[PDB]
């Protein structure tokens, strides 16, 4: 049954990880996947996650079965963390969440609820975008076309190039924005853009699929998700799929949700029901550890300020890596000027490297970096900064 | 765009906790779902559990990405629970083992992965099976068929009626089997008939899907994998979705797996690359807390016999419950005679209660049982004990 089956290929991103695992060189130094590091290149558990856990160790009686949609608490704390404390779409009861294994899961749950209880045929996503994308999409039998979006030589947004490329798009496609820190280029919409965005969808008639993964990384909790608030004002239906993995520090416990928003609160209600049928017949219900430990956090006002400050130092200390990278990379010879990676938000900036480069200093030099020339700016320590800003000078 | 959704049928499971969940009736008593209660009516975190959850708590450095296929020592653990130490599976690199969100991820990422990566159009399931069994495979674009199974006029598995039903079913289809405690029957083939059905199985050319979700609570962990060693004996390829939500007490934390078998090491690996590419689509990676917890118990000696030793406690606690069950109904003056009951195995009992019965136990009883008539005797106590015969009596 299985003779004739081929082997597929790597993944761009989480098979890097394989090779610089199989790797020997002594000096290696990886740049790939998206996860935060510190000064000491370690991705450590968060100071507020530990006492969250702590707790929980102590308090919990049963590990009895969760809802379908998981922990209400948790839902109820991602509401106001999206949409903001006092909106209209919780009072009007708009909203409903559905806790998730990761952002990931909250993709594919999105998906499949789309493919099978909606016309959705297509959904647009940005080029370029996060490659998995295009993998969860087919994956539930949608179609995936492509949007203009970033300008390589100006290393900027295209808006024109974005909103000309958009016209194609049907009346009931579903539109993929990225929430904040644009995944791989770093270059958000501004707040006019977002709002620009927000009308020319309702002219439209798109339907706005958010994924939204690293709220705080780019300027703040509530600045971050503005755009998205933007849309929410104007949107009768709206679908957020976010990630509690990099602002939690939480990436293998699988936290994430899937919010669901309609015109009224018996129309989100039905679509929900249909929404739960699809979790049923996927993983059934939503690991507790990870959700839990969110909600208590966010549900404590001691354990919320330890980890806002958590959060705050994630973000201050990769733009600190931002621009020691310029400056290191600009002594040491640099032909190019790769200053506009200083604009950049979020963990990566898109050095601009040809494949070719990429593949070398991984070869060569032993830094590995995503095909497209992604880097992980938050795995840069100044312990690393110079063997790794000599690699890319020798292969400029 | 969600106007039109139309609201989905409640699960007949999962739904009866929201009704449960509900009515303020004062002795009410829940048999539906099937997870383990103690004489007290709860069910606690095991004590193994929250041992091992003490050590992770202090000796966690990192919540960083696990891969695709989730803890190795886990999948390596996993593979000696199901064909047993030393088996030639495992020497001879036959099986590859993915780490998913409970029994209902294992079972839904291998019907993503044969519905992309095989010829597979057809799964066969017994009538009567576990419902979901249905919608996931459905939902991987599946046709579902049934074979014969139970004979309720005489309360026991009905071979001649399975096997001639099965002659329906073309090489190249797929088989589901429950490994033990058949759901919701409790009726499962003895070694032999599991011989005769493996040695068919072979000749008819099925490709063999086991469902395993109760190790250990038929009679125990080595011979409640009999059935599935013989067909491992036979077989070049197998699938196997196991689940450690019952036999470990993790309902919530989402722990299973998923084991492909085939008939060499080269081959096997070739089709895993394709069965982690559908997970990467899916949930991205595995959730760590539960997987982590059950391979720290696993990998330790003292954990280990503690473990066990809650496993028999538990599986011996229902044992009692039975037999109680059926005098307390007897004393009670049932009209029929319910000693079948004791000739079942794991946590339910097909009672033989018609729709109407069951539905009429809940309205005016406030006892809760599956539509089919399904109990959970694992949800029985000396205390609910009399009340609930009382109940059943009266509506027979
Ligand atoms: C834009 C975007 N969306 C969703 C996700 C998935 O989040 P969860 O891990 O919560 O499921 C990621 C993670 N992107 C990372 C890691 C990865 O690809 O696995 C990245 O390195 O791009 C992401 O970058
Ligand atoms: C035969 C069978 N297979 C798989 C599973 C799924 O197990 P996980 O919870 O590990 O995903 C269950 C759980 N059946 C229970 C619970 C339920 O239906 O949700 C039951 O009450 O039948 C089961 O009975």
């Amino acid at each position: 049954m299985f003779e004739n089956i081929t082997a597929a290929p790597a993944d761009p991103i989480l098979g890097l990880a394989d090779l610089f695992r199989a790797d020997e060189r002594p000096g290696k130094i990886n740049l790939g996947i998206g996860v935060y590091k510190d000064e000491t290149g370690k991705t450590p558990v968060l100071t507020s996650v530990k006492k969250a856990e702590q707790y929980l160790l102590e308090n919990e009686t049963t590990k009895n079965y969760l809802g379908i949609d998981g922990i209400p608490e948790f839902g109820r704390c991602t509401q106001e963390l999206l949409f903001g404390k006092g909106s209209a779409l919780i009072n009007d009861k708009r909203a409903r969440t559905a806790q998730t294994p990761g952002g990931t899961g909250a993709l594919r749950v999105a998906a499949d609820f789309l493919a099978k209880n909606t016309s959705v045929k297509r959904v647009w996503v940005s080029n370029p975008s996060w490659p998995n994308h295009k993998s969860v999409f087919n994956s539930a039998g949608l179609e995936v076309r492509e949007y203009a979006y970033y300008d390589a030589e100006n290393h900027t947004l295209d808006f024109d190039a974005l909103i000309n490329s958009l016209n194609e798009a049907q009346a009931g496609d579903v539109v993929l924005f990225h929430g904040c820190c644009h995944n791989p280029t770093g270059i958000d919409p501004t707040l006019e853009q977002w709002q620009t965005l927000a009308q020319l969808s309702v002219e439209k008639g798109w339907l706005p699929l958010f994924d939204f993964a690293y709220q705080g990384f780019a300027r703040g909790l509530e600045e971050d998700a503005e755009g998205l608030r933007a849309f929410a004002a104007m949107h009768k239906e709206l679908i957020v799929a976010s990630s509690y993995s990099k602002n939690f520090g939480l990436y293998n416990e699988r936290v994430g949700a899937c919010t669901l928003v309609a015109a009224d609160s018996e129309t989100v209600d039905r679509a929900f029901s249909q929404m739960k049928a699809a979790i049923r017949a996927n993983y059934s219900n939503p690991p507790a550890h990870g959700a839990s430990v969110v909600a208590t956090i966010l549900s404590n006002d001691a354990l919320r300020a330890i980890w806002e400050q958590e959060l705050t130092d994630m973000r201050q200390r990769i733009q600190r890596m931002r621009q020691l990278f310029v400056n290191t990379l600009q002594e040491k010879g640099a032909n190019r000027d790769f200053s506009f990676i200083i604009k950049q938000n979020g963990m990566f900036s898109f050095s601009g490297l040809t494949k070719e480069q990429v593949l070398r200093l991984r070869e060569e030099f032993g830094v590995y970096a995503v095909a497209s020339g992604r880097v992980n700016v938050a795995g840069m320590t100044p312990d690393n900064m110079a063997p790794l800003c000599e690699a890319i000078v020798a292969v400029l």
